[PDB]
């Protein structure tokens, strides 16, 4: 009868498994964790349940010494490893720091196992810092454009931008935690969606339709209460300052909006249209509606933007 989506996130590198070690210490259900690097120690600090070392032969333990072509024969070196932790999930999020050795090289080749399983396949990956410089750049740039050519859909988080939300003291930890909730978020945004039966009700095929080989992603949410709720719920959505894809040139959105029993229509008019004008495109939306009556004036706002 009903059908169980099976959620997996996969942290490919130091950043990537930093990330995962601390969305799990954010608590995490129903999603499960893949730490994957070469870098041995690393690994051995990863609070994942399902730890895969790769390129040991090619390290000795190491990390890559940022050398994309050593994650990359690493990654494709471990393959049978790679499949066999990936296998029976419906969707893969891949996230990873490009710029370095394991994370540019391995994570796309991770990506296309995932594809290649029947997974729907997300990439969020950062790019470097401009204090790292071009080299670092330019390799990250190389990792990108592999990750795009392997994932479904992929968001990208310029590192620079985490500069623009802190102020001179704002620990750099901090500041990665603001990074990680894009992809945090984006995770629970779907579970959510997954788990729950809608008014209006959007489920995982819904969520393969919007993102299925189509390049370039936004995901995102918002929360409000108050006046004006729905429209601040979903400028929240739409607007992190993060992102090198922005929502302007959206032609394919998924809108899920969540409320209690006051949940309005003209109200859920307005936080489409909201989208719909910021995508300043013709947008293919995909709406959905859950009344949680546990929720008394709040209000969330989900997007997933694709179709650029
Ligand atoms: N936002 C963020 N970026 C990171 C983090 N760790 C590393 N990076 C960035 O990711 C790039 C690659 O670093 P790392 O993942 O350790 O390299 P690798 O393990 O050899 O692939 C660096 O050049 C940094 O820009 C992190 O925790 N958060
Ligand atoms: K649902």
């Amino acid at each position: 009868g009903s059908h169980m989506a099976t959620l997996k996130v996969i942290g490919v590198g130091g950043g990537g498994n930093n990330a995962v070690n601390r969305m799990i210490d954010h608590g995490m259900n129903n999603v499960e964790f893949i730490a994957i690097n070469t870098d041995g120690a690393a690994l051995n600090l990863s609070k994942a349940e399902s730890k895969i070392q790769i390129g040991e032969k090619l390290t000795r333990g190491l990390g890559a010494g940022a050398n994309p072509e050593i994650g990359k024969k690493a990654a494709e070196e471990s393959r049978e490893q790679i499949e066999d932790a990936i296998q029976g999930a419906d969707m893969v999020f891949v996230t990873s720091g490009m710029g370095g050795g394991t994370g540019t090289g391995a994570a796309p080749v991770v990506a296309k196992i995932a594809k290649e399983m029947g997974a729907l396949t997300v990439g969020v990956v950062t790019r470097p810092f401009s204090f790292e410089g071009r080299k670092r750049q330019t390799q990250a740039a190389a990792g990108v454009e592999a990750m795009k050519a392997a994932v479904d859909t992929l968001i990208v988080i310029p590192n620079d931008r985490l500069l623009d939300i802190v102020d001179k003291s704002t620990p750099m930890m901090e500041a990665f935690k603001e990074a990680d909730n894009v992809l945090r978020q984006g995770v629970q945004g779907i579970s959510d969606l997954i788990a729950v039966s809608g008014e209006v009700n959007l489920d995982f095929a819904d969520v393969k339709t919007i993102m299925s080989n189509q390049g370039s992603a936004l995901m995102g949410i918002g929360v409000s209460s108050g006046e004006n709720r729905a429209v601040e719920a979903a400028k929240k959505a739409i607007s992190s300052p993060l992102l090198e894809t922005s929502i302007v040139g959206a032609q394919g959105v998924l809108m899920n909006i969540t409320g209690g029993e006051s949940l309005s229509l003209f109200e859920a008019q307005e936080a489409a249209d909201i989208v719909q004008d910021a995508a300043d495109e013709d947008v293919n939306m995909i709406f959905g509606t859950v009344i949680n009556p546990e929720l008394q004036d709040e209000i969330v706002v989900t997007v997933i933007a694709t179709g650029f």
